[PDB]
């Protein structure tokens, strides 16, 4: 698809077989998605975002479907205010920005 | 042009007179950008995002350059880690997200 930028660009991603709402970041190095529980080992990670940094468990190779297109990666879970998708995810999917 | 996400999007922008880099990204509403002078009326915001908020100066009708491309909007100066350029302005010079 083409995605404009007048509204957020949410879309629904399905992951752990459930269906939830994300946002498309491109100023997003990584996926961060709000409290959830996941299977297998985590390792912690900090990172930063416009209000400073916050702690978050880092889980690989899950599967996450993002708008109907299938990735395996990295998510990373915590005291986000959105379901973020990254560009570790949005690159998976295939997708750049035009102008 | 087509950019990759394969690294952070980060374009030259022009504003008051100074070029500077600023990261392209779809998931702000809004353009913030790290402590600077800005012309004419300004009022405070508070802004939220991952790490909380940070209260910020909100400009409106501010002429702004991205990546070549010529526009108007609101800019908002405050504590940011980084540059960022919003859907706010990313409309008016005709990005879009593409896969
Ligand atoms: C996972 C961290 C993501 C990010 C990283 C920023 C960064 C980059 C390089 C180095 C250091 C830090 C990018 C980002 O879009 C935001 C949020 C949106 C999720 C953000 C960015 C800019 C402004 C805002 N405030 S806002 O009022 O314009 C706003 C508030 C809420 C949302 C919502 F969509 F998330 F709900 C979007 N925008 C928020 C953020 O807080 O940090
Ligand atoms: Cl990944
Ligand atoms: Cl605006």
């Amino acid at each position: 698809p083409q995605i404009t930028l007048w509204k957020r660009p949410l879309v629904t991603i399905k992951i752990g077989g459930q269906l939830k709402e994300a946002l498309l970041d491109t100023g997003a190095d990584d996926t961060v998605l709000e409290e959830m529980s996941l299977p297998g080992r985590w390792k912690p990670k900090m990172i930063g975002g416009v209000g400073g940094f916050i702690k978050v468990r880092q889980y690989d190779q899950i599967l996450i479907e993002i708008c109907g297109h299938k990735a395996i990666g990295t998510v990373l879970v915590g005291p986000t205010p959105v379901n973020i998708i990254g560009r570790n995810l949005l690159t998976q999917i295939g997708c750049t920005l035009n102008f």
